[PDB]
């Protein structure tokens, strides 16, 4: 990749720029959105993020030593698709 | 759950909610926020966030039948441990 390692402060940037909306806003509005999905995943939310991918929270049976939980992500089929070569 | 699936609409009005910013800006920033991510990893960037996860693009060696490669999460300590009963 040109750009190795995107950060959450290079997204801030690139999608103030895309949307002409203050960086203070979109700042703002990505700490939140990861607030409010990790929220959700707390609950035992699946987080569904329409043409991207969804979150949830996954279970190992204690037979696998003690029963845990954690969260993971599946992709979608769009971003699947963009990702091959 | 309570609330069984949390959609990405559920989280505009979820984030304009918390910010008290506009849902027509919130969910400009989200769908730009995304396309970002996407972006990202169509180059073969990895995307840190910190206090959340890091998503990257994962290969296959043909051994495994063709090479390929596919996106992945992995969650950050502090939502795993968020997620755990």
């Amino acid at each position: 990749a040109a750009k190795k390692t995107v950060t959450k402060a290079d997204l801030v940037d690139q999608v103030a720029q895309a949307t002409g909306l203050k960086k203070k806003d979109v700042k703002a509005m990505v700490d939140a959105l990861l607030a409010k999905v990790e929220e959700a995943l707390a609950n035992g939310s699946k987080v569904q993020l329409t043409g991207f991918g969804t979150f949830e929270v996954r279970k190992r049976k204690a037979r696998t030593i003690p029963a845990t939980q954690y969260p993971a992500f599946k992709p979608g089929k769009a971003l699947k698709d963009k990702v091959k070569k």
